[PDB]
């Protein structure tokens, strides 16, 4: 057996469970909702879309909502992404 | 429309493609391979296992290889994980 400590330089993104829950919450709104970082935009109502964005825990991203319930969508989703929960 | 910058506090891990390619590379060897962080060890020839480790780009993890070709497996996978070109 041999071991070595290495630095992960491969791309990371949201894990499956957190992404699935994000989508469940985002689907409650009629607004289009996107997550954006470095000019790349993904659909927040898509599990595979959310997991395609390169992000690390602690990274800053832009949450965008457009539609009739955009304020409510932004409030609920910003809380979710930041591990907060408003209720 | 409205927007707001937020900090991602949700858990992250290797993306699907890099995880799948790591396994393709590991499949080249007969050795069993594992990745370990913070007491959590996963089978590195399992894509789901690989992706279940909480990691961020830049994080340090321990790569473990055991088998007949363990030394060569370790070298080649260490280079892959660190994105080093030969």
């Amino acid at each position: 057996m041999v071991q070595q400590k290495v630095e992960v330089r491969l791309k990371t993104g949201l894990q499956a469970r957190p992404a699935a829950l994000f989508v469940q919450e985002a689907n409650r709104f009629t607004s289009d909702v996107f997550l954006e970082k470095d000019g790349k935009k993904v659909n927040a109502k898509s599990i595979m879309g959310l997991m395609s964005l390169a992000v690390s825990t602690g990274t800053e991203v832009t949450l965008i909502a457009q539609g009739e319930d955009e304020q409510e969508a932004l409030e609920k989703l910003a809380a979710y992404v930041q591990e907060e929960v408003l209720q």
